[PDB]
């Protein structure tokens, strides 16, 4: 029992990360076989950010002004390239401690762990998601940017960002391991602005059955609803529309608590409409929105690594 | 930017976790050098729980009866004996992976990351705090006993909890690396209740701090209190009373954003008596107090291990 946010182990992520200099800018790099990834932007000076023309910065740097350093395993850089925002150099010698992994890109309201790491030394893990509006609500100071967001199954450890941004709102824009952003923001200090922030829907339902599990029970009642009419509710309040998509995928949730999904819709519709009353779920005031249906299933049935 | 719950990275305890088993019971251990730490209890039957006699129950065990495999790493177990409420096994194969090291009994109020795990396999990794009552509010399922909680300074892994017992409330309960429960608590299925769940005064200040530093300004008023004015306050909602000890631990944070600490307990005083009138800070609707002074340093500075 109990229900906390819970990122996954990040030891196997841990090996993997180094610290990346070209010349003034030191930032984090991800280090798979013999390939670094990193941000583009560690080409840049804090000028350059204004307004930069990373094809032409790239032509003044060979090889050898890239300078990586693996704890103090200094490695030897052989080639470089840029993939869309990301530079991928290869080294010399292969990552020994390079886990079983995939690159994917994730989907607004997906969650991952990240190891915030600073000149190539992690600090802390924590557990965020893809908001809809394709930011990240993290904790990131000077010095993070090439910090990674993975998920780990079984073996795998699947990276799906890296931190590349904060906005002037203190969220949080990066990229995939492919070096494509999520949502519309680029690599350059410019007026970016985030979209609404609205609420995972389905996250916040599996949260709510993860609390039935629990015995936080209060906030379940007689009522019921359909998908349309609690989609009218869903709008009004900045929350995303309900899908029969999501309803199946809440589908084993629903099985072991024996509560209907569209019953714990009309929960959440209540909830919406009359708040909490002063009361709270699984210690929290609001409701949340990190966990997604996996997650809660993970959490409750204690899948290991 | 930004503040979340931030635990350490779990890559040098994950090295030292193993799967102990004795006849029927498996649980997790922690493998430090050439000995293995885990609950007692492993010696005992479901049956047994009810009223355990530990002297009584070791006598029919021997070293060949402990099964401890660390992933496939089979374990030779040489000597065993107990120490409180764990068991010491002694193992013919010093852990390669054993990181710098201590072992420390904290004080209410300390917070800590937890690696849970099952089957000696670690499932994830989150952040909580030694209740002024000496439980715990975790996530553990069956199976999780033996799982650790630690903090790091940079080299060293200072454990600080061993998980042993669940409460009819779903709080948790454990020892010390030594084997010493905190508080009252047995590793006997019994009538124990938790004492009053306090509030931890000096780490809700230190998160409000936390929320100044981050833009979330909102609750600073035009007002100031005493700390025997305050604390009529605190004792009224459950707070634990605040120290000119605590005053001083919260110095740098007063020094770092300009904001007495005796304003800052102001503020306090007027969330309490007032709430939060649907507002949020740091992204939570309720006072959070599971953040230490030093936890708030160390995140807004980006300290590295």
């Amino acid at each position: 029992s109990g229900f906390r946010k819970m990122a996954f182990p990040s030891g196997k992520v841990e090996g993997c990360m180094v610290q990346v200099t070209c010349g003034t800018t030191t930032l984090n790099g991800l280090w798979l076989d013999d390939v670094v990834y990193c941000p583009r932007h560690v080409i840049c000076t804090s000028e350059d950010m204004l307004n930069p023309n990373y094809e032409d910065l790239l032509i003044r740097k060979s090889n050898h002004n890239f300078l990586v350093q693996a704890g103090n395993v200094q490695l030897r850089v052989i080639g470089h390239s840029m993939q869309n925002c990301v530079l991928k150099l290869k080294v010399d010698t292969a990552n020994p401690k390079t886990p079983k992994y995939k690159f994917v890109r994730i989907q607004p309201g997906q969650t991952f762990s990240v190891l915030a790491c600073y000149n190539g030394s992690p600090s802390g893990v924590y557990q965020c998601a893809m908001r809809p509006n394709f930011t990240i609500k993290g904790s990131f100071l000077n010095g993070s940017c090439g910090s990674v967001g993975f998920n780990i199954d079984y073996d795998c450890v699947s990276f799906c960002y890296m931190h590349h941004m904060e906005l002037p709102t203190g969220v949080h824009a990066g990229t995939d391991l492919e070096g494509n952003f999520y949502g519309p923001f680029v690599d350059r200090q410019t007026a970016q602005a985030a979209g609404t922030d609205t609420t995972i829907t389905v996250n916040v339902l599996a949260w709510l059955y993860a609390a039935v599990i629990n015995g936080d029970r209060w906030f379940l009642n007689r009522f019921t609803t359909t998908l349309n009419d609690f989609n009218l509710v869903a709008m009004k309040y900045n929350y995303e529309p309900l899908t029969q998509d999501h309803v199946d995928i809440l589908g084993p949730l629903s099985a072991q608590t024996g509560i209907a999904v569209l019953d714990m819709c009309a929960s959440l519709k209540e909830l919406l409409q009359n708040g909490m009353n002063g009361r709270t779920i699984l210690g929290s005031a609001l409701l949340e929105d990190e966990f997604t249906p996996f997650d809660v299933v993970r959490q409750c049935s204690g899948v290991t690594f």
